[PDB]
């Protein structure tokens, strides 16, 4: 119980409304240590319901509590008076998607795989310790520094606006949910990345996506990625899940490719947008990130 | 070196007045990376006297200030040259210890006071192995990161520029030599600082006259809470002579076998209560304020 904090109402306050999503609304609130004059800032997920008992949903939480990887975002503590209200670190820079969309004309190739690697790195953690996300997407990947981004709401799905248009065929058909129909989930993210943010199978309702999957259609080549990041892409999409990539195997290829990342990705001016100098990296890390490095450089 | 940003003026901006000391003003202050639309609280310490030539020199003592890496030292960031010099640090939302202590006043435990005595003569011990002399070390100058890890600021400053004459060594006092020796008296004025949570030291004495009264061989008086062994150590800080007083090396070992066993060592009314953090709050309070690497 000790990675998990059970916090009073009277302890934190919530502040503003940051977003809304299948599961709960996300507010940045303030946590007032008892017998302290600080207010520390904090996010706040108050749940939806769906029902179960308070024993059972602690015993949840636990799990969530104990994730321990640079890559995956860490439950810290937890209300459970009224409604269920998680608590976490608050994120200031948002989800990646939002950064992707916001910054298409300065991302480049290093920052693109390198996010990749790190995502790979998180869903391969979440695999270890046999935790099925269930809602792997670009938004639910928080930046926590623009180096170094974050899993995060993984098994919200498990404790409780379906995301049809990232999900396996056999987690739409059936409801087949494993660690490999999350890899169909990163193939999308992957996607995501890649389009600086397009919004997938764009205007087609998500009631034909089974169809268009069955008739072997899916997500076009992204205009900058060469053809080996799309193949990528193509496995994680494969109907036979077992033929899929392994979270392990992408970590490898992603990192391979990282190492020379104007091979694989055609970006106009990418010579120009490279990962941050030592100076900076050291200020970032100072003020936003003390916890891992690992950015894998060209060359 | 890597270890120091140069800022632009127009990378941040000042958006309260924290404090002010010897050397300048302290602000709470916004950094804005450039491009981005967060807005990352930081600390900033503008110096007073507008600065040229002198701000080479200001460099290269930056450049040391930011080469210094221990978890109970703080280290300078960055730094912009303008008119003013402005320093930038990480913003410690607690403040400083002395204030600390003040306001939890007779609410403190022994288990603190002991494990804030060893993380500043950690920090301390750091500095001497560095051949760095801190030479205003005072409860003033250690910030709180959270209530279980303190870090000495201030570092550098004094060198880089009234005085803090009943913090000083008499040596100090009468012929500016600043040591690490001199270092050790001040830090034995801190615990004092601590152990009284947060009485002036020689209230009612004016300061032109601590060199008289030092040489005649009066001290701070013994802390109501402290048995003589911790006292003793104390008054071992502020020996004439500075060879006889005891190294930070020593300090941290004397201190860490006291926190052992702190009820011992400090006698001080509903110790029983008080607090001492579980490992539940204590992982909650370094997800949120302190991932580095120790306390
Ligand atoms: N810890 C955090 N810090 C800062 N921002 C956050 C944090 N968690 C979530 N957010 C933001 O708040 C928004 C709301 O999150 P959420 O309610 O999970 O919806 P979602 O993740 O966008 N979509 P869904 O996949 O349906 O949950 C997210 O899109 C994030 O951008
Ligand atoms: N990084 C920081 N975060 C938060 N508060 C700080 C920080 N650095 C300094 N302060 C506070 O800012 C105020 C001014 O500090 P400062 O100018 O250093 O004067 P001082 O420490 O009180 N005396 P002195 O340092 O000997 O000149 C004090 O209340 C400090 O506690
Ligand atoms: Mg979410
Ligand atoms: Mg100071």
């Amino acid at each position: 119980q000790a990675l998990l904090r059970i916090l009073k109402e009277t302890e934190f306050k919530k502040i503003k409304v940051l977003g809304s999503g299948a599961f709960g609304t996300v507010y940045k609130g303030l946590w007032i240590p008892e017998g302290e004059k600080v207010k520390i800032p904090v996010a706040i997920k108050e749940l939806r319901e769906a029902p179960k008992a308070n024993k059972e949903i602690l015993d949840e939480a636990y799990v969530m509590a104990s994730v321990d990887n640079p890559h995956v975002c860490r439950l810290l503590g937890i209300c459970l008076t009224s409604t269920v209200q998680l608590i976490m670190q608050l994120m200031p820079f948002g989800c990646l998607l939002d950064y992707v969309r916001e910054h298409k004309d300065n991302i480049g190739s290093q920052y693109l795989l390198n996010w990749c690697v790190q995502i790979a790195k998180g869903m391969n953690y979440l695999e270890d310790r046999r935790l099925v996300h269930r809602d792997l997407a670009a938004r639910n990947v928080l930046v926590k520094t623009p180096q170094h981004v974050k899993i995060t709401d993984f098994g919200l799905a498990k404790l409780l606006k379906v995301p049809i248009k990232w999900m396996a065929l056999e987690s739409i058909l059936h409801r087949i949910y494993t660690h490999q129909s999350d890899v169909w989930s990163y193939g999308v993210t992957v996607w995501e990345l890649m389009t600086f943010g397009s919004k997938p199978y764009d205007g087609i309702p998500a009631s034909e996506i089974s169809s268009i999957l069955e008739k072997g259609e899916r997500l076009p080549q992204p205009p900058i990625c060469t053809i080996d990041v799309y193949m990528i892409m193509r496995k994680c999409w494969m109907i036979d899940a077992d033929s899929r990539p392994k979270f392990r195997e992408l970590i490898i290829e992603f990192s391979k490719m990282a190492r020379d990342p104007q091979r694989y990705l055609v970006i106009q001016g990418d010579e120009r947008m490279h990962l941050p100098s030592p100076t900076d990296s050291n200020f970032y890390r100072a003020l936003m990130d003390e916890e891992m490095d690992d950015v894998v450089d060209a060359d």
